[PDB]
C-alpha cells in the first residue's frame, strides 16, 4: 500500500509487480519507477493485488508481520546478514554457517558461498599447485583457502594482477558488489518458480500471512497424525499387539485413537482417551483406500468423496497427499500460486460461492457424516410425500414470496448476514435498515449454510466450532419479539424463544399470565429434541421418527455410502423411558392441544366473527395464536400452553355476543 510504501521507503515496485510495457531498462526512467496513483488516479484505479500481485520481497515483507526482509542490495554488510540471505534462499540452516561476527570479508563471503551452494566436494578438489597460482593465498585462514581460489575459478570472485602476481586480497572488507554477484549466484542454483495452478501449499504457509493461528487448534488439521506427536502418553509398554514403528499415521478424534499400519489397514487396538486405556478395536479396513479422501489434504484432483489420495503401484501404495489433516486448501482450494503473488483470484473466497455447503458436504455428507442432511429431501416414514430440510430453501422461501424483501434476508439468507455485518463493520453508526437501501433482493444467492452456524476457522468454546451456545444460536432467528396482547393470529410469527422460555412480554401482565412460566421440559435444549445425536433433520420424533434421506439415495457420486440413506432416532428418551413412552401417549397429549386451539379459532371466525374489533376478542385470538405459530403443539411449554389456552377460552365467552 501507499502507508507501507512511506513505512519503508521502498518503491511500489520493490514489492509489487508492474506490467512489462512499464519496466524500466536499465538507464531509462518507465513507468514502474514513477507515481503509480497520479496517472491511474482516476482512470484504472489500482484496488487489489491481483492487478499489482506481490514480488518475492512484496510476500517476504508480507510472510515477517510486515517488515522488510534483509536484503543484500540494501542492508550492512555483515556475516550476519548474508548469512540470514544465503540461508534463506539455499534451504540450509543458518547454522550450517557456523559462529558468525562482524563485517563480511572475501575470505569468508567465499566460505559462505561454499556453504550455499553446497560445493565442498568442488573445493577439496583443488590442490597445493592451484593455490600457488596465487601470491598471498596463505593471507588467508585455512578453512576458506580452497574456497577463495574455487570461487575465483568460478568467476564468484576475481583476483587482481600487480606485476606477474594474482592477489585474492583475502582479508579485504567484501564490497556490495561482490556479495551481490555471489548471492545472484546463490539465486541462479536455487531459482524461484512460479507454481502451477493446481500446486498446494500448505496450512503453514497459508497462516505465515493471514494469521489465523487458532486454527491449528480446531480438530480439521489435526485429524491425522504420526505416533511421535503424542510423546509417551500412549502407554505402548501396555500395547502387547504392536508398537510405535509398526504404526505409519494415527487417527485423531476428540474421544480415540485409531492406529493405521505400514500396510494402510488398521489396527486390533484403539487408545480411548477417557479412560487412557488400549481397547479391542474391529476395524479392518484399508485407510488409505477408504479413509484418507477424508482426512488429508493436497492431492491431484476433487478431494471429499469423490477423492483419490493416493496411487498403486501393482501392490504397493503410493501417498498422493502432501498434508495430513483436513487443511486450509481443503477448503480454499490449491493455494501454491496464491501463496507466492498474494493474488486473491488464486484462491477461493466468498466471491467463488464458499460459503456454501457444498464446501463442506464433500465430506460431511449426510450418511454417516453429520451436517449434510440439513438441506436434503426426506421421506419421513408414515407421512406421504416429501419434504426439503427448511433451513436448506430458506432463501428461494424469501425469493418466491409476494411480499419479499431485502429485511426478510437476517433470517433467511448467509451471503446477506455476512455482506450487512461487513458494512456496519465499515460504515460504523449506520444500522441495519440503511444497508438494505445500497442491494436489491436478487443479490443474494445463500441460504443457510454450515457456516451460518459453524464457524470454518476457529472453536469459541460452545462446542462443535458453533458460534454461540446452542439454545442462543436458534433463538436468534427463532424469536417473534414486539408481539403484544393484541396482534391476533395473522401476527404472531415464530415465537418459540418466548414460548420457551415462558416470557411472553410485559404487555401480557394484563391478561393473568406472569411475567415469566418455568417451562417443565425447560432442562431441555432446542438440539434436544431437533438435533438427538447431532443429526440435523430438525424433525422432531414423537417419540421416534424414521426418515429416508432421497437426496442420499440417489446420489451415485457417494459410492457405498449411498445405501446408507434411513436414519432413526427418539428425539424424548433422554428423559422419558425409550419404551414406555410410545406414540400413542405423545398423540394424547398433541391431538388435545390441536382440538383445543382449533375450537377457538374456528369458533372466532364463525360464531364471534366480526368482533373482529373488539379489544377482548383480539385477546382470545393472539392467546391462541401463540400456541399455533409456535407450532409445537404446545411441546415447548405445556404449562404456558394450558395457561394460554384456558386464558382464551375463557376471554371468548367473556365477549359481548351478537
Ligand atoms: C452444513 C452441511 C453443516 C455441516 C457440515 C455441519 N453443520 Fe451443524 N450443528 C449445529 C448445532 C446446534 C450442532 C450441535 C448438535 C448437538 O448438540 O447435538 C451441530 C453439530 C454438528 C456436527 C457434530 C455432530 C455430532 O456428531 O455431534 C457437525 C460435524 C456439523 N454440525 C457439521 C448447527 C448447525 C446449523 C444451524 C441451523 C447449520 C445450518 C449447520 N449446523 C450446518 C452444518
Ligand atoms: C512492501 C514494503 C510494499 C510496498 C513498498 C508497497 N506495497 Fe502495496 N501492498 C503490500 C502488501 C504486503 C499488500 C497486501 C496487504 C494485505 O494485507 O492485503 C499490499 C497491498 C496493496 C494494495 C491492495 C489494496 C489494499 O490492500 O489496500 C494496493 C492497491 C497497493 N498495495 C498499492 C501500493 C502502491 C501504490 C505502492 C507504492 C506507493 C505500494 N503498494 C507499495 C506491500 C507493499
Ligand atoms: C502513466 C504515466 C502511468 C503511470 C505512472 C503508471 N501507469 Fe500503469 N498503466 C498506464 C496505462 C496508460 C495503462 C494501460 C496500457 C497498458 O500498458 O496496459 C496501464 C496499465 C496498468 C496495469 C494493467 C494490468 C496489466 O496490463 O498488467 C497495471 C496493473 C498497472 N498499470 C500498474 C501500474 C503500477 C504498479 C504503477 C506504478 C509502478 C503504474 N502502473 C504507473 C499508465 C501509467
Ligand atoms: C502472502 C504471500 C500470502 C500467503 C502466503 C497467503 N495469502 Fe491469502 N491473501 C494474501 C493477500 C495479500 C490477499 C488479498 C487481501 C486479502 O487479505 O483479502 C489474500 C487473500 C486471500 C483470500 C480471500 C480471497 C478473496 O476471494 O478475496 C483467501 C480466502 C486467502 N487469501 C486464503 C489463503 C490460503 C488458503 C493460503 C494458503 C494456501 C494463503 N491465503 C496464503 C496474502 C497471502
Ligand atoms: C474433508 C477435507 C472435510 C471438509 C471439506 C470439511 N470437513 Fe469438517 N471434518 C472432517 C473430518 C475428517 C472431521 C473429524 C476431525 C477429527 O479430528 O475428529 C471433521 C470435523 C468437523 C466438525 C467437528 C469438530 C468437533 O469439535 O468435533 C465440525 C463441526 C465440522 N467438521 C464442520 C465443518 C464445516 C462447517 C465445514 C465447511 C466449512 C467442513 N467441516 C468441511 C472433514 C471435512
Ligand atoms: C473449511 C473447513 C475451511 C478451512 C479448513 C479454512 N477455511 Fe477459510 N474460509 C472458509 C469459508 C467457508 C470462508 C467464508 C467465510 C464466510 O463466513 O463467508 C472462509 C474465509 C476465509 C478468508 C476470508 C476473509 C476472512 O475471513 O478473514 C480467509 C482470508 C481465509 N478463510 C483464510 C483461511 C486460512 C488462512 C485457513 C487455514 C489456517 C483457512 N482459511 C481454512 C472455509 C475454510
Ligand atoms: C468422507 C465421506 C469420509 C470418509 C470416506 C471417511 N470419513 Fe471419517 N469422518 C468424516 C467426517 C466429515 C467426520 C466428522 C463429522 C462426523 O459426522 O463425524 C468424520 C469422523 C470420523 C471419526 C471421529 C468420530 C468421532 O467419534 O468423533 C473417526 C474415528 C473416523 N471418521 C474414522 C473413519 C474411518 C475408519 C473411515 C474409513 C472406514 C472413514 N472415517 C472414512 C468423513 C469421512
Ligand atoms: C428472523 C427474526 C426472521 C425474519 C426477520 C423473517 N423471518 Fe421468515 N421465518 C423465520 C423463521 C424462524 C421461520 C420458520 C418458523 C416456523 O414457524 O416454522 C420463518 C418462516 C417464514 C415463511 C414460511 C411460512 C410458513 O411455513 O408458515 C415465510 C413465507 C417467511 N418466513 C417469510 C418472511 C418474510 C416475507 C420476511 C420479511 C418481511 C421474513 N420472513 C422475515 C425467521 C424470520
Ligand atoms: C437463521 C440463520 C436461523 C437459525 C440460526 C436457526 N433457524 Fe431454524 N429456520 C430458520 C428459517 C428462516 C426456517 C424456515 C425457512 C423456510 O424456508 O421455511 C427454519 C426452519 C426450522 C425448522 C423447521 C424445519 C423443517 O420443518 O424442515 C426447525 C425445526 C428449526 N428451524 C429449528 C431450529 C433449531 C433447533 C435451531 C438451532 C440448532 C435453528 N432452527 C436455528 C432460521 C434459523
Ligand atoms: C422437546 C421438548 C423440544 C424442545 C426442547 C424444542 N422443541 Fe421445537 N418442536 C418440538 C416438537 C415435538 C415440534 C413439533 C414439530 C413436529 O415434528 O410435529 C417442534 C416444532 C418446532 C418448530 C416448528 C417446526 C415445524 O414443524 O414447523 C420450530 C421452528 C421449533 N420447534 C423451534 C424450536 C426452538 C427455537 C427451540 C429452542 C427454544 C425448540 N424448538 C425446542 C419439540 C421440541
Ligand atoms: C428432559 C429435558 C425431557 C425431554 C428431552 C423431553 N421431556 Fe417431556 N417431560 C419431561 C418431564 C420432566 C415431564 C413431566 C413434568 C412434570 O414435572 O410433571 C415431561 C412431560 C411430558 C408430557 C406430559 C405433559 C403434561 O401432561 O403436562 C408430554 C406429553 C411430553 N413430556 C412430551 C415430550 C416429547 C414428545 C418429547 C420429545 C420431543 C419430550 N417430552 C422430551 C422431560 C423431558
Ligand atoms: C427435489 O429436488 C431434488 C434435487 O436433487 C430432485 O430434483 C427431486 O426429483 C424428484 O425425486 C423425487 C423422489 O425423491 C421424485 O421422484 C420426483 O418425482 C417426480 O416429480 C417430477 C415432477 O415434479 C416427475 O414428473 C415425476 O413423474 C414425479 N413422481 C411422482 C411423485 O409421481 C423427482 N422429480 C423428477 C423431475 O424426476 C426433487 N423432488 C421434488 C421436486 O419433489
Ligand atoms: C489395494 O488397493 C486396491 C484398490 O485400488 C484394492 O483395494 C486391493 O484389494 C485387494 O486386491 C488384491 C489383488 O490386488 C486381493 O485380491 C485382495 O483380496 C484384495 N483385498 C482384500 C482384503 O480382499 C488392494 N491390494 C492390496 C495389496 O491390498
Ligand atoms: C424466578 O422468577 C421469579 C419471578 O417469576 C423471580 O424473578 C425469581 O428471582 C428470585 O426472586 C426471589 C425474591 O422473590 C429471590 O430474591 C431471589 O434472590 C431471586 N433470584 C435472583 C438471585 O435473582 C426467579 N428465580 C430463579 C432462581 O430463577
Ligand atoms: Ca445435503
Amino acid at each position: 500500500t501507499e502507508q507501507y510504501a512511506k513505512d519503508t521507503g521502498k518503491n511500489c515496485s520493490y514489492c509489487h509487480q508492474v506490467p512489462a510495457s512499464h519496466k524500466s531498462q536499465p538507464g531509462q526512467q518507465g513507468r514502474d519507477q514513477m507515481d503509480c496513483m497520479a496517472c491511474h488516479k482516476a482512470f484504472m484505479p489500482l484496488t487489489s493485488t491481483a492487478q499489482i500481485p506481490l514480488t518475492e520481497r512484496g510476500v517476504l515483507f508480507m510472510q515477517n508481520g510486515k517488515k522488510l526482509a534483509v536484503d543484500l542490495n540494501y542492508d550492512p554488510l555483515t556475516e550476519a546478514n548474508v548469512v540470514k540471505e544465503f540461508a534463506r534462499v539455499s534451504g540450509l540452516s543458518e547454522s550450517a554457517f557456523g559462529k558468525v561476527s562482524g563485517n563480511i570479508t572475501k575470505q569468508r563471503l567465499a566460505y559462505f558461498l561454499m556453504v550455499a551452494l553446497k560445493a565442498q566436494g568442488e573445493v577439496a578438489k583443488v590442490t597445493a599447485n592451484d593455490l600457488k597460482k596465487y601470491a598471498d593465498y596463505t593471507k588467508a585462514a585455512s578453512a576458506n583457502q580452497k574456497a577463495l581460489v574455487w570461487a575465483v575459478k568460478k568467476g564468484y570472485l576475481s583476483a587482481r594482477k600487480a606485476g606477474s602476481k594474482l592477489y585474492l586480497d583475502p582479508t579485504a572488507a567484501a564490497s556490495r558488489t561482490e556479495v551481490v554477484k555471489a548471492f545472484n549466484a546463490v539465486q541462479a542454483k536455487y531459482p524461484r518458480v512460479l507454481p502451477a495452478p493446481t500446486a498446494y501449499a500448505g496450512t503453514k504457509k497459508c497462516q505465515s500471512c493471514h494469521g489465523f493461528s487458532k486454527f491449528s487448534a480446531t480438530w480439521h488439521p489435526n485429524m491425522v497424525k504420526t505416533p511421535d506427536f503424542f510423546g509417551s502418553m500412549l502407554l505402548w509398554s501396555l500395547n502387547d499387539k504392536f508398537q510405535a514403528s509398526d504404526v505409519r499415521y494415527v487417527i485423531n478424534s476428540p474421544t480415540e485413537l485409531l492406529f493405521v499400519g505400514k500396510d494402510y489397514k488398521y489396527m486390533p487396538y484403539a487408545f480411548d482417551k477417557a479412560e487412557n486405556q488400549w481397547v479391542a478395536d474391529s476395524h479392518t479396513q484399508n485407510w488409505l483406500v477408504s479413509c484418507a479422501k477424508c482426512h488429508v489434504t493436497g492431492y491431484p484432483g476433487p478431494n471429499g468423496i469423490t477423492g483419490t489420495p493416493y496411487s498403486v503401484v501393482g501392490n504397493t501404495y503410493k501417498e498422493l497427499f502432501t498434508e495430513p489433516g483436513i487443511g486450509c486448501e481443503a477448503c480454499h482450494g490449491p493455494g501454491a500460486l496464491h501463496a507466492a503473488t498474494g493474488d486473491p483470484t488464486k484462491i477461493l473466497g466468498e466471491k467463488d460461492g464458499i460459503a456454501a455447503s457444498a464446501t463442506c458436504e464433500k465430506c460431511h455428507e449426510g450418511a454417516h457424516h453429520r451436517g449434510g442432511e440439513y438441506n436434503d429431501e426426506y421421506a419421513i416414514a408414515g407421512v406421504s410425500g416429501t419434504v426439503y430440510g427448511k433451513h436448506g430453501i430458506s432463501l428461494q422461501t424469501i425469493q418466491k414470496n409476494s411480499h419479499g424483501s431485502v429485511s426478510c434476508l437476517e433470517c433467511h439468507s448467509q451471503d446477506y448476514r455476512t455482506a450487512l455485518e461487513d458494512y456496519l463493520k465499515a460504515n460504523p453508526g449506520k444500522t441495519a435498515a440503511d444497508f438494505n437501501a445500497t442491494v436489491k433482493l436478487s443479490d443474494f444467492k445463500l441460504g443457510i449454510t454450515c457456516v451460518t452456524c459453524h464457524s470454518p476457522h476457529s472453536e469459541k468454546g460452545y462446542g462443535k466450532q458453533l458460534r454461540k451456545e446452542p439454545n442462543e444460536l436458534c433463538m436468534e432467528c427463532h424469536t417473534g419479539e414486539g408481539f403484544t396482547a393484541t396482534s391476533g393470529s395473522k401476527g404472531v410469527h415464530h415465537p418459540q424463544k418466548e414460548v420457551f422460555t415462558g416470557q411472553l412480554g410485559a404487555s401480557f401482565t394484563a391478561l393473568g399470565i406472569p411475567e415469566k412460566v418455568y417451562n417443565p421440559m425447560g432442562s431441555a435444549e432446542c438440539v434436544t429434541c431437533h438435533m438427538p445425536n447431532g443429526y440435523h433433520y430438525f424433525k422432531v420424533g414423537k417419540p421416534t421418527i424414521s426418515i429416508d434421506n432421497l437426496t442420499i439415495k440417489n446420489d451415485s457420486s457417494l459410492g457405498s455410502y449411498q445405501s446408507r440413506y434411513k436414519a432413526s432416532y427418539n428425539s424424548c428418551s433422554v428423559c422419558h423411558d425409550a419404551v414406555g413412552f410410545d406414540a400413542n401417549a405423545v398423540k394424547a397429549w398433541t391431538d388435545k392441544v390441536d382440538t383445543r386451539v382449533n375450537n377457538i379459532l374456528n369458533q372466532l371466525k364463525t360464531t364471534y366473527a366480526a368482533a373482529y374489533n373488539d379489544p377482548n376478542y383480539k385477546y382470545a385470538d393472539t392467546l391462541a395464536g401463540i400456541v399455533a405459530a409456535d407450532a409445537s403443539h404446545g411441546i415447548h411449554n405445556t404449562a404456558l400452553t394450558e395457561l394460554l389456552l384456558d386464558k382464551a377460552e375463557y376471554y371468548l365467552t367473556q365477549i359481548p355476543k351478537q
